[PDB]
């Protein structure tokens, strides 16, 4: 059988206990894009507009491996040892915050959601600017590994033929992995907006050129093992603002066979494609889920709660902060007397503050047989970090190693060859957390600790 | 009287998980086009006002694995099912969306009813986009289900019948299907009844016709068959009020108010008509993705699959979009706006995840509780074990012999049975899960769930 | 409420970004995008206090321990909000025929 | 707490309105250095204590 092996079955839990806790994380840039200065080192304004997705590769340090080992407690060489983290009060920065966001050449037909006037005219390109929020959010995952959104895409037109410019194409949905900064989707397109309008005319002008997902708690609580996310923590809500119709070609047709023609333009009906704009609705202090104990104990996770490479996989949402900010700055040294918006360039910036805190049971595992052959089966990986018989490895590539740089002409290989085992998402982006020093027992000293001590 | 039914039904420690992996299907909103073939290739109508009914086929357990026949005699026993537990996984995000109309009629508003037209005389009508009510359903059942539904009615006495008059009323009720057309809140009536105009009100329901679903009748359920479980859940409001136009069939009188001049001397239109609305969502009003192994269904019926057939039924107003392809219709974009440049396309998703655990019951047969049972139906039986209970055979009566006929007696026909349900004339979403059957529920998560409620 | 403040832009527009238009909209313009805030509702629900405070135990290491004496008290109240017109007559004499 | 509950605005005589990007109704503007819009306004409902 496959039979997932549920890490309480074989993991020895402990006594140990622990605290970890992530001072601050500051960042800010722009509500879109990168405002590039030329680069490199930086030289470029971000963006920075949290309505990405947000994962902190969270690591914290070998507990194999402490360092000493009257191994008192525990002999690794059977029983390896893991971190578990059980409880956990991230502490989150800022006030509440909101903000706006917009298009100037966002389309529109009409407002038909009880127009004034209904008038209707057909000429083109008279699409204005016009600026949005969304659903009002908090989630949370948690996991060893990351997640893994889905979203769609303009989906292979796997006919066997090819078809016409402009003609929709069938359209595929898609699952990819979640990585930091992704963008969110929002209440709009766990897809690709980028590729779906052609005419870049339609939305917020930050998702236009976008990509999102929507993360796949579904297919991620179906997790093999009970790991990836082992731990998930979701709240949602919205409303609708107000009604248009979009103006655009219909790429299709109405059927006549909806109505008793009229005259002209009523014999001729317009367009069929209505469209809302949205709203997460008024937000209370009192529904942030932020900054209490969330102890875990029982879990979905077959893996109750532990990191292998020291590596949880924070993975947040939270709408109660949305602002980038408005700097007129004069143009003039001078303050005029009269003001003129042209005496100004004005700026617009984000920013964004953290803490993570945390109460851990380390556990530790005795290496056993049919069954440790099955975490190599699991995952060797793991394992060869705890490694074992063997290792192997190679004396001459050892020494070697750092002798060069001290200088950037004497030699100039510079450093084009790497060594890591890889992680692969290396090819992804993570909020680089580490905490190997977080690490106290300090609980009383903790404020989540005291509660934990507390909760006990 | 019937019976609960445990009764006769032999409760087990049988537990399975079952589970269905993902559905999916979508398509455009409104209608549905052809798209060549037209074996297939469409265009679907998907839009989430379509009724979600599951026809579910399940294991024959007396052909099943574990069949260790400390199970039964399988003689003087049958072997049943029962799903016990359920918990429907919701797909997607949570989303919305809009409809209209262009060919809306509007006469008028009535606040800002400084003004009037006040004939038109010709449609009025203007471009519309609309929202509704928020919804949310359950129906579990083993029987697929029925909902209730207007007709105009009919002249009775076929006399004094005017043209496109008004007309005697009459309900109906009937069963609901896979993807039939759901009701807001109207279409437990025909719209090609309705606005004689059939270019009123909104376009998505134009043409349409809904039912809306009778727990009543369902609650009048002979065993609690059809439904052995239900839940449904609504919140609304109205958005906007308005008056449409048309020519009141209707008369108003005069008697009621005081003649002014002119306008205010005539009198003006009483069709008042607002707007449907829902409000505002959250996930925390969320009815799916909840664990049910349920103490007890209200029905005499614990919940039983006959025949291991399964009827589930579903609402769910929270996601409602069909989304706008911006194609263009340029070799590439051009660079100044123009719709023209762009054709544009609508197409809708629905996506789910059930997960189940089971508890066959064995039976032990006796015979006039097989007769019973036979007379709750038969096919049953006809499962498993065939006694005559046809027979007799008959009470005796008439001559019959005769049918070579000829110019001699022009008698009966007569139609003979197809059977099969009616379902089989009807539409699901086809349910085969007897490859589901887990007998680990652990690696259900609800397995686990429910393994943890024990 | 919703607005974009005019100002001049210190910030700049990628075209990449959408389709020109023509003009006004071959460039269009603005993206200074600005909402109003707004409290929302009173009711006598809602006031944190006028409730004992047993202490039972401080967050903190201190246990609330009145060092020089000397406390701190802070608080923050939105309900009350409001502040009172003085119309004045500039005028002894009331006319009456208002002028303002 | 003393008294009953109360509430109010401020405003701003000079204000930098574009326009209305909201309902953007009826329509939309072009410019002027005139922009120094009277405006009054409301925020967000708090009570905190240490």
């Amino acid at each position: 059988v496959a039979k997932v092996v549920s890490t309480d079955e074989y993991v020895t839990r402990t006594s140990i206990f622990y605290h970890a806790g992530s001072s601050r994380l500051l960042t800010v840039g722009h509500p879109y894009f990168k405002v590039p200065k030329g680069g490199n080192g930086r030289q470029d304004v971000p963006k920075v507009s949290a309505y990405q997705y947000r994962v902190f590769r969270v690591k914290l340090p070998d507990p194999n491996k402490f360092g000493l080992p009257d191994n008192t407690v525990y002999d690794p060489n059977s029983q390896r040892l893991v971190w578990a983290c059980v409880g956990v009060e991230i502490g989150r920065g800022q006030p509440l915050g909101v903000g706006l966001s917009g298009h100037p050449l966002y389309n529109k037909l009409d407002d038909t959601e009880n127009s004034h006037v209904a008038s209707a005219v057909d000429t083109k390109d008279t699409r204005d600017n016009v600026s949005v929020d969304y659903k009002q959010t908090q989630l949370c995952i948690i996991g060893c590994v990351p997640a893994i959104g889905e979203h769609w895409t303009k989906g292979t037109a796997c006919k066997p033929t090819t078809v016409v410019q402009g003609d929709c194409p069938p359209l595929e949905l898609i699952n990819t992995p979640i990585e930091d900064g992704d963008m969110v989707d929002t209440g709009y397109g766990a897809m690709d907006f980028k590729l779906l309008q052609d005419n870049k005319s339609e939305v917020p002008l930050d998702i236009c050129q976008s990509i999102c997902k929507y993360p796949d708690y579904l297919q991620m609580s179906a997790d093999a093992y009970g790991d990836s996310m082992f731990f998930c923590l979701r709240r949602e809500q919205v409303f609708a603002r107000h009604f248009w119709n979009r103006s655009g070609t219909m790429g299709d047709q109405l059927p006549e066979s909806l109505y008793i023609k009229g005259t002209d333009i009523r014999a001729n009906p317009g367009s069929y494609l209505y469209s809302p704009s949205p709203s997460g609705s008024v937000v209370t202090s009192d529904s942030q889920l932020f900054n209490k104990p969330y102890w875990l104990h029982k879990a979905q996770g077959l893996n109750n709660g532990i990191c292998w490479h020291n590596q949880l996989f924070l993975t947040v949402v939270d709408t109660t902060r949305s602002t980038n900010l408005s700097v007129c700055a004069s143009t003039t040294s001078s303050i005029p007397n009269v003001y003129t918006p042209t005496s100004f360039k004005e700026y617009a910036r984000h920013v964004e503050e953290f803490d993570l805190q945390f109460i851990f049971q380390l556990c530790k595992i005795t290496l056993t047989t049919e069954v440790m052959s099955y975490i190599h089966n699991m995952n060797t990986t793991i394992l060869e970090d705890w490694n074992f018989g063997v290792t192997p490895p190679p004396t001459a590539s050892l020494v070697d190693t750092y002798r060069f740089v001290q200088s950037a002409a004497v030699t100039c290989q510079k450093d084009t060859a790497p060594p890591v085992k890889q992680d692969p998402y290396d090819k992804l982006k993570f909020w680089p957390v580490d905490l190997k020093e977080r690490f106290s027992a300090d609980l009383d000293q903790f404020p989540l600790g005291r509660k934990f001590l507390l909760q006990l």
